[PDB]
């Protein structure tokens, strides 16, 4: 019923609690060897549940730089540069919360019992649950940040790059 | 609340519907190049939710042979030989339904709201939901089999190898 609760816990249990303890060392290794990449995993949480199929960002101000190197479990995490009026303004490890894509897909399948008009409610519950987990989680040692956003309801202009930079600059301050 | 419903759908959406369409070709490639391996993914569903941490089977009659070869998404799937009274009796691709491990872990976390005594009920619901999904799923073209089992309640002897062989021999017949 409250499907997003279980998905948040699973996402923590089966992914975040495994990848997050080794992230800082992977980033410090990249910053030593291969314009420093910021220390946290930035997790994009579009409340419209729109995650591109290729996991690629359409915003040309969010430009793919490189894969993080590894620490039988291969983790593909991407480093992006954030541009603002033509200028490199930040560099971070960025990815979508893929369980939101699962909410979207469930809403499309007749036998999932997941109404199309419940995506927003479930997305918000996913965000709330995940933020509550991360607040009491030992593997989160200042190494992920949740970026939840809804684009304007009138379909006015939205900048995902500006959304991310606001969060990065809060961590600067 | 009915947490296992969402986990079954996620397991289908984010794993089974991606890996199952390419499985037959990976197996046929193995059977050509590298005692033929059976055609289906055998998915172990222990209703006690006991999935080993290393994903390794304690039963010495289930003996690791090899990894399936690949078809930025690396899938590690293991081929096992099934022994019966010292004899190679079958060969298949075998793995645990890892969302059952997630049910177990949720039951241990105070803030998950998942009672310890609800594991069996949720495991059964996971199995029921997953079997219902797979019955109407286009990517399941006769290429996975669910093996759900509960060991005797009095802690008498249980053979996981015999459990798997029964299913393999039904596919022979
Ligand atoms: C499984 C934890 C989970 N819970 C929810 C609701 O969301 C997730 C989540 O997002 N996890 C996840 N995200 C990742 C990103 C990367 C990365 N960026 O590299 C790498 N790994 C990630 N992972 C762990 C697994 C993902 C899919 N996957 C599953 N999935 C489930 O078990 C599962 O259970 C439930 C309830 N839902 C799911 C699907 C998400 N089993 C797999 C077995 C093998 C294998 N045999 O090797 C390989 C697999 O994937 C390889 C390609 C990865 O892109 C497997």
């Amino acid at each position: 019923f409250n499907v997003a609760h279980g998905l948040a816990w699973s996402y923590y249990i089966g992914y975040l609690r495994l990848i997050l303890p080794e992230l800082q060392a992977r980033i410090r290794t990249y910053n030593q060897h291969y314009g420093a990449v910021s220390q946290r995993l930035y997790i994009l949480l579009p409340l419209d549940c729109g995650v591109p199929d290729n996991l690629s960002m359409a915003d040309p101000n969010i430009r793919f730089l490189d894969k993080l190197p590894q620490q039988d479990r291969v983790y593909s995490n991407s480093i992006y540069e954030l541009l603002e009026n033509g200028q490199r303004a930040g560099t971070c490890v960025l990815e979508y919360a893929t369980p939101l894509q699962t909410l979207f897909a469930m809403s499309q399948y007749s036998q999932a019992g997941f109404s199309r008009e419940d995506r927003l409610e479930q997305a918000k519950l996913f965000c709330r649950t995940l933020e509550d987990i991360l607040a009491d989680a030992p593997e989160s040692q200042n190494n992920c940040r949740l970026i939840a956003y809804q684009e304007p309801a009138d379909d006015s202009s939205f900048s995902l790059s500006q959304e991310v930079l606001r969060h990065l600059r809060q961590e600067e301050k």
